[PDB]
């Protein structure tokens, strides 16, 4: 029964019984100490890293042995714990032990009741102290004086002193033996505290133990870290060598053996002082609580709020999980407990100050923003790691811009550009693994109760990581210089809007050297800005004025222009994502919606990067305003996470790779109609690009959004369709019949997906005119596919005649892009035809 | 004591339990062989012979510390996981060599991925690629 | 009383015997801060000198450190430590980029020589330069307020 009170001081002095994390060790260490006395050096060691609780543990051992003095048949007297770091710099350890031992003996002398017994043993104790007084200079002398030789020959000490040389080891041995007679004990327990604060002071502790504490009347227990002691011991064996030999024999044939010899000296010095059978390792909290379901060694509970009794306590594994399940917005699974496991492996001092700063500010706030409470805790707890990892430290700048900068630098050091934006605590380093959860609380805080900011991390945070990996890294010191240009060009950490970043991202996908000159880049199509002869079919220069109100507005945002050697209009999907992020930030006023719609298309002058060598409009704002009001009414209960944002981008980014090359060659002369799946004209490339993002937000958010407790996509294969819609259709079909089984809505389960499928800008891209496949089975799946979207959205997107006109090859459309398919993509000369 | 087939210079026996009679004390090679074979899960072959021989080549202090820690822990536990108990004994003595290599010296970090990192660090340090993963003591360095 | 405390300015080590003389409050001047505060003793010394001289403030003037710019560290330290009173006005002359070079060298002396040699990687060295540059730009800001700085003009400007 270990009940940790988080609102207690929780300090080594204030730690009592029933809240000691180490209790099996304390029980078994005392028995081992006692048995070694019932039957040379008798030295025990308690190992553990910094903050493992050595001082807390070893004080309990002294308390355990001190209690029931006379009752135990084997008698052990414990001196007060010696802390080498708090001792005076030049004060010897043998002086500290004797000074504490003298007071213990002196208080026992004052406790006698017989005058002659007290009088006789007082002079014997004083006689040994005088002998030690005479010989202490042997420790603190810089040279030998011939006057000492006559003192060494003085054999009138009146004691045994089997060897006569003024041996401080023998003087202390008789002093300890006399002290045991006065104190009436079988042995005296010398206790040493950990030296982690300053391990330089631990050499005198180690030297004193072997030189002076060899008596069988002495038992020694020492705490610390063996790897910290090893570098201390090994650093002294290097001082035994003659320096002149070190430079002269600098050859790798002798330097290897010299390093080998020091290892042999270090290996035996540690074995000489601390026998292996006497060692004890302080078990980490993870090693004491067990795993997911397997029973742990001990059962440990914690108190999260003041004023409760012991029956209201919860296990430490649960309490840390609830701080991560709510703080990081993670549901129960293999990705939430890995954060708990990573925190359990942390030092206990670091773990307490996480569970204290969290719940102290949580009970004083609830009497919210749980992600904000944990982030504050992990900011100071991991603070030293943050400075080491070179992140942003200013709390008055904890904004969207800083978070996206941290992601790029976190993966710049994590050496993981593929999946390193999940902020997973999986790195081999300790600082980067510590910042993996501090940054994962940054994402769960900034992107909480919002939609504009969630896409900002998705597009700028995770996006800039991926765009660098596949399009800029091939040019690379250069790599640090290249990042100095990539971050500066893409303005990571100082973006104005997601579309402004997109207007630069779309250039980067084109700036990289790509072969075959085809304009079907990754996530974008390079629509031809001019025309010439030999244009087959209904193919011409791209026109913006051809589209109606909403269709013009949607594609106006999607358009991007690069100021290369020749200006190149680019239509992409990041611009649609960028525009949605900008619009979702705008409020309900109609005077600002037009600003987010017009800042994206005009005044765009994106120069090539240095590393590159070369009124229907009002009928749409009423839909945008209705959707914007639909955003703010559901976006409050949106609880995404760094994993979910990265996972959504992972599925999204793989589709863009698939669409870019699977549709690169499928362009032929008769592709304008797009009746068959073989034809993949520019209106089908972007139809699936939007459906790629809607699917990434469909499956991934159905797996990890914390608002849903049971899975909805179900058992099956998730292939994120390209050139097809059937598997995208079926997953929406499964959830529809699944939400009906338990009578649950389409808004609380998928708040994140619902507000994107209902986005007015994305609607004209779902069903273009050069889009929908027109085979008998294609219309069979797409007839329900369009119906399913209308059902979940709540209103019809296309009327009965609108769908019939698209399936069967004029009526103008404002909610459907028309001229896109007629446009031709740069570098795609349609000299062939679609095979049958 | 020879090499399991030689009439060695001396006959050393080990008392592996409290109160064992000197007459009923098993051979020193057998006592080490019991720990290696039942701890590393080996049969009677040259694989176990080279491990026990290498433990004989260790210093007497290191040999006894492994012997003492292993059997003292074993007796208390019996009142099993012999590999775990041997892992406790092998850890303390073969601890300074861990740092010289770069192994996993944290018990809380006893993760299966760490062993993959440990062995890869081991085989990289062993500088043998086609045979390093055998985890054989074929190296010329005591670490 | 100022002579009694001058040893603190020149001592190479602390003398535990002086603690007995750092505890006496026998002075009738009644210094509010604890005993042996040279920054305070000079304050009442200047305040007493203003009454005798019958003046509102005393102007301490320092020449430039062109011929030996290491000598200007004591000037900088004395201004902030001692010459901070409403009765004292300080005017200093000299190249500002020479005082900055002098302060920068002192901020590097607060770093342990072992850390400088043992951490030569660019990520740590660059951060050290940013800290030193930030440390010595605030030192000049506190010592020499910008609104009180005056720049001598050359013939081309005049
Ligand atoms: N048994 C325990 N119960 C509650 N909290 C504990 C316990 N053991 C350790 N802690 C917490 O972990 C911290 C670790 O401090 P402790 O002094 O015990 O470890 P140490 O780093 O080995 O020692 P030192 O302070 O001498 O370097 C404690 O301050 C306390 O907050």
């Amino acid at each position: 029964k270990i009940i940790i009170n988080l609102f207690a001081p929780n300090l080594p002095g204030s730690t009592k019984e029933d809240d000691l994390i180490q209790k099996s060790l304390r029980d078994q260490l005392v028995e081992s100490i006692r048995n070694s006395i019932a039957y040379g050096r008798n030295v025990f060691f308690v190992d553990g890293t910094r903050g493992a609780g050595k001082t807390t543990f070893i004080n309990s051992v002294v308390k355990s042995l001190n209690s029931d003095q006379d009752d135990v048949k084997v008698n052990i007297k414990c001196l007060p714990t010696i802390d080498p770091t708090k001792l005076p710099r030049h004060e010897p350890i043998l002086v500290t032990v004797t000074a504490r031992l003298n007071k213990m003996v002196s208080d026992k002398l004052k406790g006698y009741w017989a005058s002659n017994d007290y009088r006789k043993q007082k002079e014997q104790w004083q006689n040994h102290l005088a002998q030690l007084q005479r010989g202490l200079h042997l420790l603190t002398d810089k040279e030998y004086k011939p006057e000492y030789f006559s003192d060494a020959l003085k054999l009138d000490a009146q004691l045994d002193y089997s060897i006569g040389g003024q041996d401080l080891s023998e003087i202390f041995e008789e002093l300890v033996k006399r002290a045991c007679e006065i104190l009436d004990c079988k042995a005296i327990l010398i206790t040493f505290d950990d030296i982690d604060t300053q391990f330089d002071a631990g050499w005198d502790v180690l030297e004193s133990i072997r030189k002076f504490f060899n008596s069988r009347k002495l038992v020694v227990v020492a705490t610390g870290d063996l790897r910290l002691y090893s570098q201390l011991i090994r650093g002294k064996q290097y001082e035994n060598y003659s320096k002149t030999l070190l430079e002269q024999e600098k050859e790798s044939v002798r330097l290897a053996e010299r390093g080998y010899m020091v290892e042999h000296l270090e290996q035996q010095y540690l074995l000489k002082l601390f026998p292996v059978q006497k060692r004890i390792q302080l078990k980490t909290m993870l090693q004491l609580v067990g795993e997911k379901g397997k029973a742990g060694k001990e059962e440990i509970k914690v108190k999260t709020e003041p004023g409760m009794q012991d029956i209201d306590a919860i296990d430490v594994r649960q309490a840390i999980g609830d701080a991560v399940r709510e703080g990081l917005n993670l549901r129960e699974g293999s990705d939430a407990d890995m954060y708990v496991n990573e925190l359990l492996k942390q030092p206990v001092r670091l773990l307490m100050q996480v569970l204290q700063d969290f719940y102290t500010k949580k009970y004083h706030a609830t009497s919210l923003s749980v992600p904000n409470l944990l982030r504050n805790a992990l900011y100071g707890s991991m603070l030293s790691s943050i400075y080491r990892a070179g992140l942003n430290y200013e709390q008055h700048r904890f904004g969207m811009d800083s978070l996206c900068k941290d992601i790029f630098t976190y993966v710049k050091q994590d050496r993981d550009f593929n999946t390193g934006f999940y902020l997973r605590p999986q790195s081999e380093s300790e600082a980067l693994r510590n910042c993996s959860i501090y940054l994962a609380s940054q994402v769960s805080e900034n992107c909480q109760g919002s939609l504009s900011k969630f896409l900002q991390m998705l597009l700028v945070g995770c996006g800039s990581v991926s765009i660098f990996n596949q399009f800029v890294t091939e040019l690379a010191e250069k790599f640090e210089q290249l990042i100095s240009e990539y971050v500066a060009y893409m303005s990571v950490g100082r973006i104005e809007s997601a579309s402004h970043w997109a207007n630069r991202c779309c250039a980067v996908v084109a700036n990289s050297p790509n072969d075959e000159k085809i304009g079907v880049f990754l996530g974008m199509v390079q629509l031809n800005r001019k025309s010439r002869q030999h244009m087959p079919g209904g193919y011409k220069k791209f026109n913006i004025d051809t589209e109606n109100g909403l269709a013009k507005a949607a594609m106006a945002s999607s358009l991007s222009t690069v100021a290369s050697n020749n200006l190149m209009d680019f239509c992409s999907v990041f611009n649609l994502i960028g525009a949605i992020a900008d619009i979702s930030a705008c409020r309900c006023e109609r005077s600002a919606i037009t600003n987010a719609f017009n800042k994206v298309i005009a005044q765009t002058t994106c120069i090539v990067p240095p590393w590159s060598e070369a009124t229907e409009f009002s009928d749409a704002i009423t839909k945008v305003e209705q959707w914007l009001k639909n955003v703010n009414e559901i976006e409050i209960g949106i609880r995404p996470s760094a994993l979910l944002i990265g996972k959504v981008w992972s599925r999204f980014y793989f589709n863009l790779n698939n669409v870019a090359d699977q549709h690169k060659t499928r362009l032929y002369r008769n592709a304008e109609h797009g009746r068959m799946a073989s034809q993949s004209n520019a209106a089908k490339i972007m139809r699936f690009n939007v459906l790629a993002f809607l699917h990434a937000v469909l499956v991934e958010e159905s797996l990890y959004h914390s608002v849903s407790d049971r899975e909805y996509i179900g058992e099956g294969l998730r292939l994120n369709p390209v050139t097809s819609v059937d598997e995208f259709e079926k997953k929406i079909k499964i959830i529809g019949e699944k939400l009906k089984a338990d009578n649950k809505t389409w808004k609380n389960t998928h708040p994140l997906f619902f507000l994107l499928i209902s986005c007015p800008i994305l609607h004209p891209f779902i069903f273009p005119v050069g889009g929908i496949n027109c085979s008998v089975k294609a219309l069979n799946k797409e007839t329900s596919f369009n119906k399913l979207i209308d059902e979940i959205v709540g209103d019809k997107l296309l009327s009965d005649e609108e769908w019939d006109y698209l399936t069967k090859n004029q009526q103008i459309f404002q909610n459907t892009i028309t001229s896109l398919n007629s446009s031709t993509i740069v570098g795609a000369s349609y000299d062939k035809d679609t095979p049958a």
